[PDB]
């Protein structure tokens, strides 16, 4: 067994320590381990991300407009979550694609069929004024030309929809497939537990404060580095059983979803953090139907 | 006549503490008193930015990228300023105008006929690499139509070339004619003396640390507010006799233009500040033909 001790997970990119030269072969690899792991990927991104503008307190009042949102299964539990909180806010769904049905029928949360374009985010933002918006953004189009298309849609919903915070799916290019130098907002570089297993793809999270707007450029050399840094943490990393992790399962992804997880605030009252998370991934895991 | 005792002028849009209400009748005023005024108002403000960046020790050994450059008669007066301080820079004028043939036969300078488009860029990005690039741009198309492709087209040069520094040409599109809240990049708000006597121009300098871009969003409340105080400076301020101020010309032009040239570098050792800038003063009019 592949056993280690550790003090904490690897919570955002610029921590992870070391690099390893990937190795084409990984991308034949069992991907998935869990049924819907997709959608438990995105939860716990999003409610690690949400609780942290509760702690703000700039999640309250605000409107939620998250584009790329269908299907949305797991998107039902988030908003349950921060409804049952007492947080008061109002859901914009937009997607192409349709979502699942047990989103309908809730007065604070708006499905919208239509695949955004910048004019209707001008449109939509003329329609939510006066509202403080909160943008989440996982659209897909994958070709470096699809990508760089994406992002540059990506930094448009924020200087259109001028959220007062952001997360956006964020996967650098492969170096062997550079075609230019762009930029990225400015913002923190959040890790994915439960993400496919040599995926390089973590989330960008921004809090927008004064009028202004960070970028920062990214480049070839940049390209190189995030592939060594994912590709070391992928192969050794999340293949690693914390045991000294006093918990029902030690696999390294349960480690990192435990310290994202104790972020999350709850109405019961836990004698621990260990009940606590212990509670919020059984509720997580029976709301996803995972065993 | 309009007498009034100053400490220093209004070096920065920021410092202006006061506004008044546009009077559309100023438009037909006299807009210039002095010949070649335009070549005189980009002599200063370029002189004022190029000696600050070789304060910061940046100037040396980098290539001045001027876009909007013809006819450029004043950039020969900075060409030779620098060169003939011992600085080493490489110039490369470019405009789909013709140049001053005074620019022509200076193994330094590089003049180009042709308009730029960000494919261009891209290509000079690619033949300049790898000098540190310095870009100044003062394209012109005006309809706020006009105005937003520009400053569009000047993100997009830094974007690009990636400078070191930029100056670029700054005036808000006026509130009644507002269109779209947009992003400027972030720097000092450069005023500038001899600008035409209800110009509400200003010239955008910036610095780039690291790898970010910070940029700066525009509204129609901010374009209410540039008319108002740059109406107040152009009006009021402008129109100042600085008495206290002990020069062969006291206007608020020369008074002014008195601490832009303060900041300038010269081989030839002064007694005093005021003697340095009676000598530039001087030297720069007779070069630029103005009495
Ligand atoms: C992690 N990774 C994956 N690939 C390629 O990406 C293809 C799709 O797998 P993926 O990268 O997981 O897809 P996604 O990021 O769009 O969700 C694989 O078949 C590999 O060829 C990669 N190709 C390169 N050059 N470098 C990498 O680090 C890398
Ligand atoms: C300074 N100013 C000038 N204009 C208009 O701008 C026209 C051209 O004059 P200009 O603004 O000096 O041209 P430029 O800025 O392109 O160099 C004038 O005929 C006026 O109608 C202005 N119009 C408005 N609404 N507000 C202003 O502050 C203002
Ligand atoms: N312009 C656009 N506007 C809206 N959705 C977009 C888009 N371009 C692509 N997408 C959507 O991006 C999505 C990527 S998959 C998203 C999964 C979703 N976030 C979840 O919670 O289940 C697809 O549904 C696709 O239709
Ligand atoms: N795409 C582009 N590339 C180059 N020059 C441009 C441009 N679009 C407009 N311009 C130029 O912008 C200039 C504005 S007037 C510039 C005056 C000049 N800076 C001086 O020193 O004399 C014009 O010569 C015009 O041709």
């Amino acid at each position: 067994m592949d056993v280690v001790s550790l003090d904490k997970p690897f919570m955002y990119f610029e921590e992870i320590d070391n690099e390893l030269d990937y190795e084409p072969e990984s991308a034949n690899e069992v991907a998935k381990k869990l049924p819907y792991q997709g959608q438990l990927k995105l939860l716990l991104g999003e409610l690690f991300f949400l609780s942290k503008l509760q702690r703000h307190g700039i999640l309250d009042g605000a409107t939620v407009v998250y584009i790329g949102s269908a299907p949305g299964t797991h998107i039902r539990y988030l908003r349950d979550h921060f409804y049952n909180l007492g947080v008061i806010i109002k859901w914009m769904l937009i997607d192409g694609r349709h979502h699942d049905p047990i989103l309908n029928g809730l007065r604070d949360v708006t499905l919208v069929t239509r695949f955004v374009d910048e004019e209707y985010l001008r449109s939509i933002k003329k329609q939510l004024h006066p509202s403080k918006i909160i943008l989440i953004s996982d659209v897909r189009s994958p070709s470096t030309a699809d990508l760089l298309s994406n992002y540059a849609l990506q930094n448009v919903m924020i200087s259109i929809l001028n959220p007062v915070a952001s997360s956006l799916k964020w996967r650098c290019p492969f170096p062997d497939q550079w075609i230019k130098d762009f930029y990225i907002p400015h913002g923190n570089k959040m890790l994915q537990p439960f993400a496919p297993s040599y995926s390089a793809e973590m989330r960008l999270l921004s809090i927008y404060t004064g009028e202004n707007m960070r970028l920062t450029r990214v480049t070839k050399s940049d390209a190189v580095n995030y592939e060594k840094k994912m590709y070391y943490l992928n192969k050794i990393v999340r293949n690693k059983v914390v045991v000294n992790f006093d918990y029902p399962n030690q696999e390294y992804d349960y480690f990192h979803m435990y310290f994202m997880l104790r972020t999350v605030y709850c109405n019961k009252t836990f004698p621990t953090t260990k009940a606590k998370v212990l509670f919020l991934q059984q509720s997580i895991f029976r709301f996803l139907n995972i065993p």
